[PDB]
């Protein structure tokens, strides 16, 4: 027999409750399906970088920063 | 102007991109709604322990721990 404890400090620091609102807005501001953006990070799974896009004007990157997502990252091109 | 990139390993160790649905599942299995949970759980998100629930039955203990929740935990009672 159980008891069931949150660590409300492990949540958000895996990204929050509502952390799948977020990963959609990703998924809608790149205009990739959220299956086909799932799918190519999922494919290899003990990765630790795969590209998702490239040439990101500051706006999209900015706004995609701010989703604060587990994993997300983003880099200078050129 | 920049690329984007995932961390795959890191997005699995947080639960992964579909955690929303297995975040429901667990309200679901704790049979209270959602946003009851989300409440709790955004309280003080610097807090470390706090109780879900009480002496639960071992089957439905497994399948909270299958969900594979960030910051969800089992312990024995007695």
């Amino acid at each position: 027999v159980k008891a069931i404890w949150a660590d409300p400090k492990e949540v958000h620091d895996a990204g929050g409750i509502s952390v799948g609102d977020r990963w959609k807005a990703l998924a809608n501001a790149l205009n990739i399906p959220l299956d086909q953006l799932s799918a190519r990070i999922n494919a290899n799974p003990k990765g630790r970088f795969i590209y998702l896009a490239r040439q990101v004007n500051p706006d999209m990157a900015d706004y995609i920063k701010k989703l604060k997502l587990p994993g997300i990252h983003l880099r200078e091109e050129s």
